[PDB]
RNA sequence: CGUCGUCAGCUCGUGCCGUGAGGUGUUGGGUUAAGUCCCGCAACGAGCGCAACCCCCGCCGUUAGUUGCCAGCGGUUCGG
C-alpha cells in the first residue's frame, strides 16, 4: 500500500523554524530546509497504518481534522470517501471535549434540514424565513462533516499538529489516539500514531491521506481505486 | 412608587484557562437608537434586557347610514 519512490513530493521543509524534539526524524539540514528521513517514515507508516487498518477493522471511526489552505479541500474528499468525520473550515473549541454541547447543533441544523425541505410552513414571514436560510449555511459551513460524527471518536487524523493544537488537546484530554502527520514544527510526543512528513505540500498532503484512506476501505471490505490527485 | 436609565447593560448552563479570587463567552474589526446585526475568535449555546407583538395619529379598502352627512332632480315659511 505504500511506497519509496513518495521521496518525490516532499521529504520536509521549514527552514530552522523547527521543534528541537523533531530531530530524531530528521537526516539533514541542506539548503536551509530540515530534510526528513523517510526511512524514519517508511517504519512509522508500518505503525500508522497498522493502527488504521486495524482500527477500522473493528469499526472504528476516525475524525479527520484539516484546516488551513493546503488541505482544506483534500480532506473534505478523502474523509467522504471512507464515509468518515472530517472537521473542514474551523475547529470549534470543546467539539471534543463538550461533545454533547457543539452536537446539539447539529439537532439544530437537522431542524432546518427538515423546515426547508418544503414546506413545514414557508408561509410564514420571508423576512423570518430568509432569517434561516442563513443559519442554515453557517451550519453547514462549519458542521459539514461533524454531523456524521455522532459519537466521541476512536481516533483523529490531523494534518498539522502545530496548527490544530486545540484538537490535539481535546483529544489528548479524553484519551483519544491522536494521530497525525507533521513536519519539523511540531511535537512528537504529542502524537501517538505519528507520520513524520510534509503537512503542506498539497502534492504531499494528498499522498500520505489520500492512499491512507484506500488502507481504510481494504479493512471495510473492498477496493475503490481513483480518488482526487487534482494538480 | 422614585431614582440612576428607555441608559445597553446584567448573567446562566456546559467546555477551556487559572493553586485561588476569578477569567473566557460579553473582548477584538465593522455597523446600529440598542449585547442591533455582521466577520473574527476556546469557545458553544441560553436567559433577563433592546427590538417586536399592543394603543393613538398619518393614506387607501370593506362593512354599516341615525341622532351623523347633502353630491345631484322635486319642493322649501328659505333651517338638510
Ligand atoms: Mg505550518
Ligand atoms: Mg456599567
Ligand atoms: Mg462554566
Ligand atoms: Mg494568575
Ligand atoms: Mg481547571
Ligand atoms: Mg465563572
Ligand atoms: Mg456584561
Ligand atoms: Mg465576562
Ligand atoms: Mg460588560
Ligand atoms: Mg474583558
Ligand atoms: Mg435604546
Ligand atoms: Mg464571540
Amino acid at each position: 500500500v505504500k511506497e519509496l519512490l513518495e521521496a518525490g513530493v516532499h521529504f520536509g521543509h521549514e527552514r530552522k523554524r523547527w521543534n528541537p524534539k523533531f530531530a530524531r526524524y530528521i537526516y539533514a539540514e541542506r539548503n536551509g530546509i530540515h530534510i526528513i528521513d523517510l526511512q524514519k517514515t517508511m517504519e512509522e507508516l508500518e505503525r500508522t497504518f497498522r493502527f488504521i487498518e486495524d482500527l477500522a477493522m473493528r469499526g472504528g471511526t476516525i475524525l479527520f481534522v484539516g484546516t488551513k489552505k493546503q488541505a482544506q479541500d483534500i480532506v473534505r474528499m478523502e474523509a467522504e470517501r471512507a464515509g468518515m468525520p472530517y472537521v473542514n473550515q474551523r475547529w470549534l473549541g470543546g467539539m471534543l471535549t463538550n461533545f454533547k454541547t457543539i452536537s446539539q447543533r447539529v439537532h439544530r441544523l437537522e431542524e432546518l434540514e427538515a423546515l426547508f425541505a418544503s414546506p413545514e410552513i414557508e408561509e410564514r414571514p420571508k423576512k423570518e424565513q430568509v432569517r434561516l436560510k442563513h443559519e442554515l449555511e453557517r451550519l453547514q459551513k462549519y458542521l459539514s462533516g461533524f454531523r456524521l460524527l455522532k459519537r466521541l471518536p476512536d481516533a483523529i487524523f490531523v494534518v498539522d499538529p502545530t496548527k490544530e493544537a486545540i484538537a490535539v488537546r481535546e483529544a489528548r484530554k479524553l484519551f483519544i489516539p491522536v494521530i497525525a502527520l507533521a513536519d519539523t514544527d511540531s511535537d512528537p510526543d504529542l502524537v501517538d500514531y505519528i507520520i513524520p512528513g510534509n503537512d503542506d505540500a498539497i502534492r504531499s498532503i494528498q499522498l500520505i491521506l489520500s492512499r491512507a484512506v484506500d488502507l481504510i476501505i481494504q479493512a471495510r471490505g473492498g477496493v475503490v481505486e481513483p480518488s482526487p490527485s487534482y494538480a
